[PDB]
This record gives C-alpha cells, structure tokens and sequence, in this order.
C-alpha cells in the first residue's frame, strides 16, 4: 500500500512546467527533475476548467453536473457524495490536507486539513481548522503562503503514524492572481528576452462573436496596480488617467497584509517597473495600445514565473523529505495544477475556455519502480481519472467505490508509457460560469484526438479547431464544407458523450436559464 503525495498548484499552465526544453520560461530544477524520475502526461486535460469545479472532479472521479459543484459559487459541495479520500481513509491510510481547497464546504475523508479561506493570500496567510472540539477557528501565519504550506506538510509528515499508509494533499495558492512573487525572488526573473505567443494581438477573427466579449485579456483587463504591480504613488496624478483600463484601478491587497519591513522591499524592488511604465509613457512609446500589451505582458511573465520559483522551492523540500525517510519508492508522487492557464495566448490569462491552452491541465507522476522514468505520455487522460487511479494504486478499488466513477485508472498507462489498446477516443467538457467573473461563455464540448468540437451555449455557436492543421486554433473550420462529415462523425460523437455521461438535456443551459444546480448523483 503506497503513500500518497499530490501536489496541487493553483493556474499553473503547462507552458511553463518546467520538464523539458519546451515547457521552461523560467528553469525549474526541481520540477525537471520529478520529470527525469518520473512521467509527465502532456495529453491532460480538465473536465471544467475552474479552481472549485477542477477540485471536485479530482474529489469524485466524476464530471460537475454529477459532483453538483459547476463554478465558483456560494453554493458548497455535497461532502457527503463518495470522495478518494473518504475511501482511502476507509482503506486504512492517513489522510492530510493543507492549503488552497475553495469548496466551501469542510473537507470530508481527512484526519487533518488547514485550508486557505477561498482564494487564500500569499503574505501573511490565514489557515482554517477545526479544534479538537470541532468549531472553526482562524488563524494567521507568518510567511509566504508557498513556503508555510510546504512548512506545515512536512510538519505533518514527520508526526505522522508511520505504520499508516498517509494520503497528504498539497494545495498550492501560486500561480494564482494576483502572482505576488516570494520577496527573496524578486529580479530573479529576466523576461526582456522572451517574445509574447504568436496570437498575442489577436483579433478574435474566424471564431465565433462570442470571443470578442472575453474579459480576460491581457490589455484591456488586468489591473495596473493589482496584477501588474505598479506604485500609484509614485506615477504623476496627470498619467493615471491613461495607465488604468475602466474599473480596474484596485490596489494590491496582499499590500496590506505585509509588515513595514515585508512591504518596503516589495516597493522596491516594484518601483523600477513603475518608473519604467511612466517612461514608456511620457516618451509615447507605451501610449501605442500595442506596445503597452507588450508592456503588460511582460510585467505578467515576470511575476507569474517569479511564483514559480518557490513552487519549484516547494517541491524541492517535498522530494528531500521523501528520500530521506527512505519511501520515494514506497510513495506515488502526483503533481498537477487544477486547470491550465493563458499565457498571452490569444492574447488572454486564466482559464474557462475549451480552448487547449485551459482544456489542458499539467499532470506528472513519479513511482519508483512502477512508473518508467523519464517517459512523456501522450495518452488521453482527464481530471476524472485521478480518483480510479489513486484508489487502484491505493488496493481500495472495491466494485462498489469504482462504480461511482466515470473516469478511467490510469495505471495501466502510467506503468507502461503507451496508449493502452482500448482507450477512449475522446473526453468531454463543460463550463457554467455565466453571467460569472471574466465573461466566459456557457460551452461544452469533446475533444477527440484530432479535433476541438464545442457549441457556446450562451451565443448559440458552434465551432470546430482541426489540430493537426491548426494547433493555435485560429480558424474555426466548422461550416468548411472539407469537413462537413467531419462535424457530422463529431457531433454525433459529442451528443454520445453527452449521453454516456449522463449530462442533462438544456444543460449547462443558454442565455435564458440560470446556472444549474445540482444533487449529486452516482
Ligand atoms: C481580481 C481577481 O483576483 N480575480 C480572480 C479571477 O481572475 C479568478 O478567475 C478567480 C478565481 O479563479 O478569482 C478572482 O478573484
Ligand atoms: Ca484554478
């Protein structure tokens, strides 16, 4: 019966994992070494690309509409519904949770768990638990969040019941909004050589109307001051004007929170990038829209990586502690963030979209012995899977827990490097977050080795990406008559899914219904 170790970040994209030559913007050591030990699953995806919904697929194995979390509203999960770590408890292990869970509802199946109120905060975090007597308390550590979750992990291990298999979740704040880097990072990042995506400046052309009223891009919707960092105090009261895009002035809240001393040196260091906006404004060049979304994205790079580092920090203290107690080979070691991110493709950040940038999720394990190290999968597999697969390696694997799940063990693929014969041709998505934060559409959609097919709900659109010929998706072939059939096999292929799934019909509903509930199901 093998530990369990999954670790799980907040928005980390796969662009930057850190594995190889091609996924490193900033070097990441330590993640590239969970790669050399281990493999990284570069075919992953997410079931619905959000922070509370991605955690409930994880949970249950199964998709939003069975789980009833569909987005992050105040609505909590259903903690009563069959849950991995419920079962691995049941199985005899230890289980421990620290950090980032955003499910509202206390976190059922874990002996141990101190969980970020909602978002969380880098500097200075407030952690919720239960006392002994069982009533929530608060309380604030001192710190940056990276480093005192890994802190209170490793804590956690030592004391722990070493006869006891353990299950600890590791979840991460970085790399989330606003991206406030660790204080010794700060400069560590170098991005004047780094070139924005190809479809940095798009135009949203041949994609469906609904895109052009995305609120996540890079130019028009960050926060100068927030995201991006910059000091008002320190830009002329006669530039704000022109800096700020309409509503999005806020302050940087984690700000607040620092000490006097934690606050100067993020001031600055900061106030290099803020003379450098004030220059590029006063000089012209940054009041071309162009070249101030250049800017921005730039600033964005930065601090995003700069997250990255004590990530990288953080599973670096993890693997130590793991070698030195002797059970690397003892222990399945899952790595992933909840869902993908943009990082200035398509001009965007975040994530919500069907898109493949968000559709895909960075997923790497490490057995020793069990799992061929230093294999890239290419094998189809979705957030819905971790359940069957942790359970399986777990011996919990009753037909009674399996049941509940619609995903699919992963073992099989994890243990060989290859896509088994039998495997499934397609995953399914679907988001529900409208009206919500970022004005994504209501969309869903399969993904089929080749192609993207996905209807937007909230528009009534439909649109099809070929990948082979168009991995940027760029051009929206649906309606091309070369592929007529093509969308006839899909939409087929899409209304089986959405049957074998058990999706309701009218969900995740157009623009005259309200954003589904649901009881959970199984
Ligand atoms: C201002 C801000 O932080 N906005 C973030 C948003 O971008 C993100 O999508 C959401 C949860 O993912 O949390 C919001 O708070
Ligand atoms: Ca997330």
């Amino acid at each position: 019966k093998p530990n369990i170790l999954f670790i799980i970040t907040d928005d980390h994209a796969y662009q930057t994992l850190g594995t190889g030559n091609n996924d490193s913007p900033v070097a990441l050591p330590n993640f590239n070494k969970l790669g050399r030990q281990g493999m990284v699953f570069d075919r992953s995806y997410c079931a619905n690309s959000l922070c509370g919904p991605s955690r409930a697929c994880i949970l249950t194995g199964r998709h939003s509409h069975m789980n009833g979390f569909v987005f992050n509203g105040q609505r909590p999960l259903d903690g009563s519904q069959p849950t991995y770590p419920k079962m691995l408890q049941k199985a005899g292990y230890q289980t421990g949770l620290f950090g980032k869970w955003h499910l509202e509802s206390d976190p059922t199946g874990f002996d141990t768990w101190e969980i970020f109120p909602g978002q969380g905060s880098y500097y200075n975090p407030d952690f919720i638990s239960l006392k002994p007597d069982g009533k929530r308390q608060t309380k604030r550590f001192p710190g940056y969040a990276t480093d005192v979750v890994t802190d209170k992990s490793i804590q956690w291990l030592g004391n722990r019941d070493k006869n006891k298999p353990f299950l600890l979740v590791v979840g991460h704040k970085a790399p989330h909004r606003a991206w406030c880097p660790a204080l010794r990072h700060l400069g560590k990042v170098d991005t004047s050589s780094m070139t924005p995506p190809a479809n940095f400046h798009d135009d949203y052309a041949n994609r469906p109307e609904f895109l052009k009223k995305n609120q996540q891009t890079v130019a028009n919707h960050m926060a100068i001051y927030s995201d991006l960092k910059v000091l008002k105090d320190q830009v002329p009261e006669e530039m704000r004007k022109s800096i700020v895009s309409p509503g999005y002035g806020w302050d940087l809240g984690e700000l607040n929170r620092m000490t006097p001393e934690e606050k100067k040196t993020w001031t600055d260091y900061y106030a290099k990038r803020t003379k450098s906006l004030v220059d590029g404004m006063k000089s012209g060049k940054l009041k071309d829209p162009k070249a101030f979304a250049e800017w921005k994205w730039h600033a964005y790079m930065e601090d995003y990586l700069g997250c990255l580092l004590s990530v990288d920090d953080s599973i670096g203290r993890l693997m130590e502690y793991l070698d030195k107690e002797g059970i690397a080979k003892d222990t399945l070691v899952i790595y992933c963030g909840d869902q993908g991110f943009y990082m200035g493709e398509h001009g965007m950040y975040d994530k919500r979209w069907i898109f493949e940038e968000s559709l895909r999720m960075p997923l790497i394990m490490r057995w020793p012995g069990k799992i061929p190290a230093g294999i890239r999968n290419n094998t189809m597999v979705q957030n819905i899977d971790y359940a069957p697969t942790i359970v399986s390696a777990a011996g919990a694997d009753t037909p009674e827990n399996m049941n509940t799940f619609q995903g699919v063990s992963l073992l099989p693929t994890a243990f060989t490097g290859k896509t088994p014969d039998n495997w499934r041709d397609a995953i399914y998505y679907c988001f529900y977050e409208n009206p919500g934060e970022h004005n994504a559409p209501r969309h869903d959609g399969i993904r089929t080795d080749r192609y993207t097919l996905s209807y937007i709900w909230t528009s009534d659109e439909w649109m099809l990406f070929d990948m082979k010929k168009d991995p940027m998706q760029m051009k929206n072939v649906i309606d091309d008559p070369a592929y007529k059939t093509t969308v006839e096999q899909l939409k087929k292929r899409y209304h089986e899914l959405r049957k074998t799934y058990k999706v309701p019909e009218n969900s995740p509903g157009g623009k005259g219904t309200p954003i589904p509930k649901f009881d959970a199901s199984w």
